């Protein structure tokens, strides 16, 4: 569907409400696609107009072009909004497209974007995951990474809909983007240590809020209702799901966070 071009490539974007609205963007992880969002856009299509693109490489044409730095992805959104001419606009991202998201409210204003949400973005790293970055940029067994991650991602579900997803959007784009993926979300708790200390270093704070389901932490969870005791400019908000795309598998519930939050 709609594709504007931008920077070094193309993103394939879908487009959903009405143009003058409020403008909310929705972002996903490394090898995801904006049918991450095929639950969550229909409903937000109502208050906002929805954009989900598809980052480099990522479009229907899987088009290769030099590798690149998670700043550079940041690049092609940001030729994105001037493209277009969107002033006024949030955005929402998922997973490791969040380090993207935080870098442009980083480039941009906090003035110009007060607020912005995350989803699902691991805000500390821990052994396992060390691990299963490495597994993941093994040029013949990159797939046993990948599919490390995939069982830990699942749990235990039923649900149709994240079953799908990791078994026909994700493992369906090339090894060789599995491995850029680790190579970059690799590189980025190397800089920042993690996404509590990337937050933490900006000069200006918006309000942020995490959606999250996932690890299934008990620790974790507690971890961020101090974080947030301690910084006001933080608001977890843990859907009660065992899976970690909460947009596929509890879109009703993070419609109405996104909803709420963002006004």
């Amino acid at each position: 569907m709609q594709s504007l071009n931008v920077n070094g490539t193309l993103m394939t974007y879908s487009e959903s409400g009405d143009p003058h609205a409020p403008t909310l963007f929705l972002l996903s992880g490394w090898c995801q696609d904006h049918r991450l969002f095929k639950n969550l856009a229909p409903l937000l299509a109502r208050d906002f107009h929805v954009i989900c693109p598809d980052w480099r490489g990522h479009d229907a044409k899987q088009t290769d072009s030099g590798d690149f730095d998670s700043q550079t992805l940041a690049q092609d959104l940001l030729a994105f909004i001037d493209a277009k001419g969107i002033r006024d606009f949030q955005m929402v991202s998922t997973s490791h497209g969040c380090w993207v998201n935080i870098d442009v409210c980083e480039q941009l204003g906090a003035a110009r974007l007060p607020k912005t949400i995350i989803i699902d973005w691991l805000l500390q790293p821990h052994p396992g995951f060390w691990q299963q970055l490495a597994e993941g940029q093994h040029p013949t067994e990159y797939v046993a990474g990948r599919q490390s991650f995939f069982d830990e991602w699942a749990e235990t579900t039923d649900n149709a809909d994240v079953l799908n997803h990791l078994r026909n959007e994700m493992p369906w784009f090339h090894g060789e983007m599995w491995q850029r993926a680790c190579r970059e979300i690799e590189a980025n708790y190397r800089t920042w240590g993690s996404p509590l200390d990337r937050m933490d270093s900006l000069p200006q704070k918006p309000e942020i809020c995490h959606i999250y389901s996932q690890p299934l932490s008990q620790d974790y969870r507690q971890l961020q209702l101090e974080f947030a005791a301690g910084h006001s400019w933080f608001h977890p908000r843990h859907i009660p799901g065992r899976t970690h795309f909460p947009s596929l598998e509890n879109p009703v519930a993070v419609a109405q966070a996104i909803r709420e939050f963002l006004q």
